[PDB]
């Protein structure tokens, strides 16, 4: 069994230490650190903790032995973590759980022969340190795919890559991105699940590593205003009886129905689906004109860059590149309100605009409403809304998710809403 | 073949990355880091990258070097990659692509250019992290350690690029303060350009690891000698010099005058390529090597072209106006393209000014009929904007990201205030 190969890394790699790794509603890393004798209870009983930390009573932690990796900083003394599902004291799986949520959405496709495939462009930023304090002051002074030694982080993006290789992870590629101190890594597609657990640990790695070189990585959304903010460009594909649902060779531009339908379920429930893939109030700050990142609701081929791309790739390679979320969302459910909104499509036979291969940005704004394009929400506040209103995403992420999601969104707003910003000071102050 | 020798030095010297390197229009090396196991994925179909739109990346196996200085033992390593269109096409905006097909239409005729550049960078201390115009050293012309303060870091750099499959000719202190040159042997326009870019890399990442910055801007201080590439240049036609003839007048073939003749009739146009930044028409003013009027001579006089005395297959032109900011490959096909113009229509060129041309009148140099090398930016761009040759050699592609760029910098540099206007005149007016 699985079980009987962790014990054996255990004294092979000599671990003393396990990290009972799991996700808050927010997508912030959260875990309880137990001694290697306890490690044969937690793939037993499980270890029993208080779970108000996942909002952000009672319950217990159930490791997922495909999960076991040895965190490759040693301390002689070897750390390992395991990712868990959240579960309550009898045995039922907690439905607040982001990882049970993702899950279960995934097992609804699965009813009807489908797997959601998911391979993301994770942007960040390497920031310095001022005073042990971490700064928005990029590190390095460099722009798009740039060479050292205009790109001073060369050297600790190749041990990011590399820490990750060592735990079951294969990357594609990475550049630097064009703002200042900004990076881009690219994974590989895999399923839903297993993307969503390859996001958090890239999180956590890359944080882990930038402290080590007195730097802080960084996945805010726009972390500087005027330069670029970064994104999670998420390509997405459905694979049904193997193959890839996508692709019809028959069919105009080689896309089937599944495609187009897909893309017209998740563009009807996007204003909505906003609220999960853009929750923080900075996510708003990224969704502006003028940068990388989509802000009107349209769907194009590769050459223009709209919300959601149909790239060239044909064959097994079919997919489509959803644009709008940020890397500060909960992987775990971005991915299942991107499944659910995406199912319905299928399901109730929604069928998408047309596609919109002018450049929207170069437009006027008296021709955006004669076809109909609309916009993806200005605020926090603008997307619960929003988010409120659709049952859908409601029922498939649970009532407990949805509430809070929308409980820390508005704690979040009515506080960022009553501030009085340095912007306001300088504008009126000398003034009036 | 080649991909087999790639994998075994994989395996080797343990590569675990690949740089998947290229250049822009301007000379900016740019890349894709890719972990080893797509090292097969690059080599065969191909990776694809946002060129703004998507494109794919070729990696030249010819190119595959390991970078010598370790990783964290996971070594590193490299490959020039073409860049071209999804469905197959190469990219006609690529500038190492417009270099090969210059390359291309010269090999019909049996010629092959062959260059040897010589590269003058300067090395500047940094405060607070951030790069200077403060000269490392107090050094002149040829001068010895402890004069020459920078002697361990250029045999730092000469020593990594043989690491790397380079010939070096060699290395010396400039003129200027903190100012170096090194001299590397002549080969084939395309592997030249390709080892230009070597070379800006490595002395760059090698500065930085001394606490340097290593430059080649053309003209970084005022009132000390420029950073120039003078370019040794010679044909070869079916394995022999096409640039020598035993019976002619001074050994030099008439390929070689009208080669000449071909690249003086272009000199202006070929301005805005050899020297394109703004920056660079601060060097090319008198006093200093670089050179100012557009004239032909012998090892004697320092002019625009110079026939150094070596005959037999050493036979060669140096064309001294390009700086070491140029775009190797954009810069030699634009040579190319002009040369092979003069061969093709047998353009005589002037008559050699031995005469020392800086002390000169004006009026004098009117009656000779001697031209002068454009004084701004804008002025090359004006000349390469007409020159119809250079725009359909280099392609519409990069000659128009060319004149956009440059414009772009013209506009934004001709608006602004500079600190010399204050000290000018605010006191006074
Ligand atoms: N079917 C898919 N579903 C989701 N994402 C995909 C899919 N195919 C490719 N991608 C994403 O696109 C990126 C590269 O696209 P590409 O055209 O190379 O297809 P590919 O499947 O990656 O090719 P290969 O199988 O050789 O790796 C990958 O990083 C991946 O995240
Ligand atoms: N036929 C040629 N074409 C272009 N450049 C040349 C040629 N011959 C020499 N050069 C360049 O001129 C410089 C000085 O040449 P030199 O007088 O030493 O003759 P050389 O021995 O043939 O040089 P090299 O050893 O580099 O071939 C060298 O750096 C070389 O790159
Ligand atoms: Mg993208
Ligand atoms: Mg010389």
């Amino acid at each position: 069994s699985k079980e009987d190969e962790i014990f054996r890394i255990v004294e092979e790699k000599n671990v003393r230490f396990v990290r009972l790794q799991f996700v808050d509603v927010q997508g912030i890393p959260k875990n309880v650190a137990i001694p290697v004798g306890q490690l044969e209870k937690a793939l037993g009983p499980g270890i029993h903790f208080d779970g108000s930390s996942i909002e952000g009573s009672d319950m217990v932690l159930r490791p997922d032995p495909d999960t076991f990796r040895v965190l490759p900083w040693s301390g002689g003394t070897a750390e390992a973590r395991l990712i868990c599902d959240i579960e309550l004291p009898d045995g039922k799986p907690f439905m607040g759980c982001p990882r049970q949520v993702l899950k279960k959405n995934m097992e609804e496709a699965a009813k009807l022969g489908y797997v959601m495939n998911t391979g993301p462009e994770m942007e960040f930023f390497l920031f310095k340190r001022q005073d042990g304090m971490p700064t928005n002051i990029p590190q390095d002074r460099g722009g798009y795919f740039d060479l050292a030694p205009i790109d001073l982080a060369e050297e600790i993006k190749r041990e990011i890559v590399l820490v990750l290789e060592e735990m079951g992870f294969e990357v594609e590629a990475a550049h630097h991105e064009v703002a200042f101190g900004q990076h881009e890594i690219d994974f590989k597609y895999d399923n839903a699940l297993a993307t969503a657990d390859n996001v958090i640990t890239l999180k956590y790695v890359a944080k882990t590593l930038a402290l080590q070189h007195g730097l802080h990585a960084t996945f805010m959304p726009k972390p500087i205003f005027g330069v670029n903010g970064s994104g999670m460009h998420t390509n997405t594909s459905l694979f049904k009886d193997g193959k890839n649902a996508f692709y019809d060779p028959d069919a105009p531009d080689q896309i089937s129905d599944t495609l187009r339908y897909f893309v017209g379920g998740v563009l009807k429930h996007i204003r909505a689906i906003t609220a999960i893939t853009n929750p923080l109030v900075n996510s708003y700050k990224r969704l502006v004109p003028g940068y990388e990142a989509p802000v009107y609701i349209t769907w194009s081929g590769p050459n223009r860059s709209s919300l959601i791309r149909v790239p060239a790739p044909r064959g097994n390679s079919t997919r489509i590149e959803i644009r709008s979320p940020d890397p500060s969302c909960n992987p775990y459910l971005a991915f299942a309100a991107i499944l659910a909104a995406g199912l319905d499509g299928v399901k109730n036979k929604i069928e998408p605009p047309e596609r919109v291969e002018k450049n929207i940005y170069k437009l006027t704004e008296e021709e955006r409403e004669k076809l109909g394009i609309g916009m993806l929400p200005g605020t926090l506040k603008e997307a619960i809304e929003c988010f409120k209103e659709d049952e859908l995403l409601v029922s498939a992420l649970g009532e407990h998710v949805s509430q809070s999601i929308i409980n820390v969104a508005m704690a979040d707003w009515d506080s960022y809403r009553t501030q009085v910003h340095q912007w306001e000071l300088d504008r009126y102050l000398q003034t009036y």
